[PDB]
């Protein structure tokens, strides 16, 4: 009978994730906001951390199938939830866009973002480049709002707990308020999740923040959470019990109650997410098109692949014939990524990475490289965890015509501003705030359309209760 | 810092509930049996410690919904998963019938279970007396198989650590092989689940086996499987993923897969388990008309009240008007509970308990008790964990005219097989066989339809693969 170590007892921080991340994975970011703001003033007042309800996909979201403008959901949640730190997901130099952008958008992104309300502002960049996250995490502090430095989590032979801990180091050295250990295909087991906070605590000291957002996707992460508790974490992720596991999160009740007598507490108001609980409850059946059908897969575990990309891969197999070929495209994916440098597989790397497997499973071994693809090769979207296969780059470099950089690739990029500004000035329902350019500038397909029709209001992709009821 | 003793490195056995208590719980006990065999060979080389599947409300589903001989599921299942020890939950003195029954039937029963192939025995009590156990255990060891004494956990005021080590030393006092701590309702938390075990394992000794069945319905108890297991437990019961949460159980995959690293390690082929997953997997949606809709539930911890008996309620509420009365039954429970004993809450006592609970809410507090409740109220169902008011108690022996008793309830029973037999041999159909007598004893109300159709071989009340796409 050996021993472990656990921290001494304390109160633990949660950050409720229902209001953005929760619907973003359980139902493909359609939650409406008329489904939301009844819940906003019990969620205020249950004793959260923070709140996330910004960024991630559902900026696009708002604009693309809501027509909702996004920076107005940010105003009623600041004035629905005005005692509580709201909270987003940015991702870095890439914003919520398509791309990288000069500089000088970040700047405004961030203060308008700030401006209207969001206290804590969690930067990550998807090759976990701190270079990518570095401008962020800066306007942020000049907001005087938190910078929450993110680590995306994964599993590969180049990535160790002594990786990690130099990653937290950099995102401290840029600023940051807070480190927060992102794990979004739930990959993070209890034994990694409570060496990995230890050896942070231990390196930079009890006082430095971290914050663990797990999924559910795999059934391992509660565990983990237990375990990052006993190894001193901060603060942990949750999602209402209504609207939680799956591809989701762990339920927010589930993880408040399980610590009942082990020392550990939290500050939340049981009544409270009760209201929250029964809220989303009679809401959610009204989402039932957007569902996913998979409660528990661990297959990640062992192929390196996530579900949603694994998918993504299985369409493109058959819109091409003989998919049957996945058994072969899934041996290929290993490899792909080995030679981009085992960048962790999340949006946009999962599909770029996933897209090239099949390109060589097709044509040939990188007979033919997609233009994505050719650009990580290259380094236009940043730096790999680990030096990516010379040979596969020169050939790149053969194919694309481009020459490889290795700086932040936003050093490159020429001011942009005023060329926006302009352009969406010319769009047919722009009301001249820079909140209306920015949205151009990360979605210039789309702004146009929702431009034209916003003053129709918000709408939902949702079940009506009519609908609901002819349909049982 | 503080610190936390755990068990030395090793392996932790794994039994799978999918073939019962998974359907049992997450589908009504529907499940047919051509569903199942598909699977029993993977199963079978998984290398699961046992397998449940069988006693439970399987026989009685078999029975009446599925016009299957439960005898001949369990000589299938003995048959295609030859090499694994199969387990099944057999309610003391009860069996799998609707009352006690005199010892020479319990005799008969395990006799022709064994017989037949049954090896791991799980015998439990509602109220958690282990006299209703003793005869069943007993007659368990005589056919030489494994007796697993049951624990049925729950929380009361009168639950105590010190009083699960006593039932234990009880349970083993009359030669249990294996001590089973049942929690039915997902009320054990982590610390509990570790403070529990390592009660029993200091207690006994570490030789002392104890099985760990938790159902995931509050969404708490994987992480008291992680405490169990550094407690030192050596079974937890799991579910293949395909078949888990909800009021189901945890992730077989799932539990195997979070302990990588930790030192302690499973005995799982997770090829094989990989097989199982799929297999459930396509076959569960044609279930869907029985499936439960709400995967977390925490209330329990406030309430006291299991959703099954919080539904029972509220409709017994409707079917007689004025239902809103239920925030007045709801504190009528804890109340009614007490009188009786705080028996744990689970099939009978939660609806004996909570029938009486509305009467109360109704007529009058105990102006009128059902014969059920009089009957634990007077000790016919045996002792509970608590003494019983005594109050209550003469009001029962008064509205009832029974007189009330302390010993063992079988201790008043009579000889019945020969009165069984001759019955039975009545019914057309009847075959014969004991099997065929007892199947009579357990339901006499089903026996004679059942007995009449069996020629027509067992169906299913699942949807087809045709009626599945025509629906969607
Ligand atoms: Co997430
Ligand atoms: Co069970």
């Amino acid at each position: 009978p050996r021993e472990i170590e656990v921290s001494e007892p304390r109160e633990v921080g949660i950050t409720e994730l229902v209001l953005r991340d929760a619907h973003q994975s359980l139902m493909a970011t359609r939650m409406a906001m008329e489904d939301m703001v009844g819940a906003c003033a019990d969620i205020d007042a249950a004793g959260y951390w923070s709140v996330e309800c910004w960024g991630g996909t559902t900026y696009d979201s708002c604009i693309r199938f809501l027509n909702e403008d996004p920076w107005e959901r940010l105003r009623t949640f600041r004035k629905l939830m005005p005692n509580s730190r709201l909270q987003m997901l940015l991702r870095g130099q890439n914003l919520l866009g398509y791309r990288h952008y000069n500089d000088e958008v970040v700047d405004r992104f961030v203060d308008k973002s700030a401006e209207n309300g969001m206290d804590v502002f969690r930067v990550f960049d998807a090759m976990n480049d701190p270079r990518n996250m570095a401008h962020a995490m800066a306007a942020v502090k000049k907001a005087g709002k938190h910078a929450q430095g993110t680590i995306c989590y994964t599993i590969s032979p180049v990535h160790t707990v002594e990786g990690y801990v130099k990653l937290a180091g950099q995102l401290l050295d840029m600023g940051a308020d807070s480190i927060a250990l992102k794990d979004m295909a739930a990959l993070l087991k209890p034994q990694p999740a409570y060496d990995i906070i230890k050896a942070i605590k231990d390196t930079y000291g009890q006082k430095t923040q971290i914050n663990l957002h797990c999924h559910s996707t795999t059934g391992v992460t509660e565990v983990s959470l237990m375990k990052a508790i006993e190894a001193g974490v901060d603060v942990v992720d949750t999602a209402i019990s209504s609207m939680s596991l799956g591809p989701g999160h762990n339920p927010t009740e589930s993880v408040a109650e399980m610590l009942e007598g082990t020392g550990y507490t939290t500050n939340l108001d049981y009544d409270r997410l009760h209201k929250i609980r029964d809220h989303f409850k009679a809401i959610r059946p009204k989402y039932k098109k957007f569902e996913s059908k998979t409660l528990v897969d661990t297959s990640i575990f062992k192929s390196q692949i996530p579900g949603g990309m694994l998918s993504n891969m299985e369409s493109q197999l058959r819109a091409q014939g003989a998919e049957d070929k996945m058994d072969e495209v899934m041996a290929e994916v290993p490899r792909v990524r080995k030679a981009a440098g085992f960048p962790p597989l999340v949006t946009p790397s999962s599909q770029i990475v996933g897209t090239q497997a099949v390109f060589n499973v097709m044509m040939g071994e990188y007979k033919r490289m997609t233009g994505e693809f050719a650009d990580i090769m290259l380094g236009y979207y940043g730096a790999s965890p680990a030096d990516r296969d010379p040979k596969v780059v020169k050939l790149a470099e053969e194919q694309s015509g481009k020459k490889p950089i290795t700086q932040r690739p936003a050093d490159l990029l020429p001011p942009e501003w005023e060329k926006q500004s302009k352009e969406a000035a010319t769009l047919k329902g722009f009301n001249g705030t820079d909140e209306d350019v920015l949205t151009y500038a990360l979605f210039p397909q789309v702004a146009p359309v929702f431009f034209e029709h916003r003053a129709e209001g918000p709408h939902s992709v949702a079940l009506t209760d009519a609908q609901l009821k002819a349909e049982a």
